[PDB]
């Protein structure tokens, strides 16, 4: 099945999932010179407050921090959204090296890491009925680069011995999500996809322009993790991300 790998990577997605070559696929490159202002564009939302993080997954592809969706506690509104999109999960992608890793990119720049906070429009119902319509999803994309160390992480990154290897999972309630945000909410905003199959064209990016920064030590136990389940080949869990796929007449706006 799909990976990151030379024969089941990003360039290969499309034999078995075809919208990989559709028309508003995701991550993009982000020109800062080309996007534009918006002034319709209401604040942003982020109400992260109430929220109930429950477990964090393994998924043999990255680690996903799992939150109840079941009521209005943690959700996005303003912004480029209309109505209310309640965080499910949020998962990361990085590199093998500092240089790389992010999934969007600034003027082709690249960041360490990408941060995924992954939310439903409630009109929906539920997370399945909202991955088949185009506004069913918004995605809050915050970049990562390697300085001082980012507090509000650590607690994943004590909790990653525990889930080194495809299918294993940890309890993780009482997580507090804002304490992965940047101090500014300024943001560019496109319409996309997941990033990863089935690639499904459900989703509003919202990419924040200010990186959290975290430590060299903290992305080092990222890369400890394993591709692979208990009892096979490491395979470590590094370069999981997909490349930056063409904009085709979409247009970026920006907030500032
Ligand atoms: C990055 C990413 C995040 C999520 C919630 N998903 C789940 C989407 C989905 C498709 N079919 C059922 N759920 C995927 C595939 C990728
Ligand atoms: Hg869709
Ligand atoms: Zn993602």
């Amino acid at each position: 099945h799909w990976g990151y790998g030379k024969h089941n990577g990003p360039e290969h997605w499309h034999k078995d999932f075809p919208i990989a070559k559709g028309e508003r696929q995701s991550p993009v490159d982000i020109d800062t010179h080309t996007a534009k202002y918006d002034p319709s564009l209401k604040p942003l939302s982020v109400s992260y407050d109430q929220a109930t993080s429950l477990r964090i997954l393994n998924n043999g592809h990255a680690f996903n921090v799992e939150f109840d969706d079941s009521q209005d506690k943690a959700v996005l509104k303003g912004g480029p959204l209309d109505g209310t999109y309640r965080l499910i999960q949020f998962h990361f992608h990085w590199g093998s090296l500092d240089g790389q890793g992010s999934e969007h990119t600034v003027d082709k720049k690249k960041y360490a890491a990408e941060l995924h906070l992954v939310h439903w429009n409630t009109k929906y119902g539920d997370f399945g009925k909202a991955v088949q319509q185009p506004d069913g999803l918004a995605v809050l994309g915050i970049f990562l680069k390697v300085g001082s160390a980012k507090p509000g992480l650590q607690k994943v990154v004590d909790v990653l011995d525990s889930i080194k290897t495809k299918g294993k999972s940890a309890d993780f309630t009482n997580f507090d999500p804002r304490g992965l945000l940047p101090e500014s909410l300024d943001y560019w905003t496109y319409p996309g996809s997941l990033t990863t199959p089935p690639l499904l064209e459900c989703v509003t990016w919202i990419v924040l322009k200010e990186p959290i920064s975290v430590s060299s030590e903290q992305v080092l136990k990222f890369r400890k993790l394993n591709f692979n389940g208990e009892g096979e080949p490491e395979e470590l869990m590094v370069d999981n991300w997909r490349p930056a796929q063409p904009l085709k007449n979409r247009q970026i706006k920006a907030s500032f």
